[PDB]
């Protein structure tokens, strides 16, 4: 629910800068001084951002997992500061 909101409005953005970047007609446009398609890449850096911390956290986990090492607190630490 509130996890898929958050994925369609990153692949929007992606998909907002991916145009951006290919067609140079938005680039005709800036405001506050900047172009438009540098404030639309920023604003996609912040919320792809957050997502990708919480992919990579979870990539993170993934490894730590399938390593060798099994130490009980490292696994507590981890899970604690994750």
């Amino acid at each position: 629910t509130l996890a898929l909101i958050e994925s369609a409005f990153f692949v929007v953005i992606l998909s907002a800068l991916v145009a951006s970047l290919t067609i140079n007609v938005l680039k005709h446009h800036t405001f506050w001084g900047l172009e438009v398609w540098k404030w639309c890449v920023l604003v996609m850096v912040i919320f792809s951002g957050m997502l990708v911390t919480n992919w990579f956290m979870r990539l993170i986990v993934f490894l730590i997992e399938t390593n060798f090492l099994l130490r009980r607190k490292v696994l507590y630490f981890v899970h604690g500061l994750k």
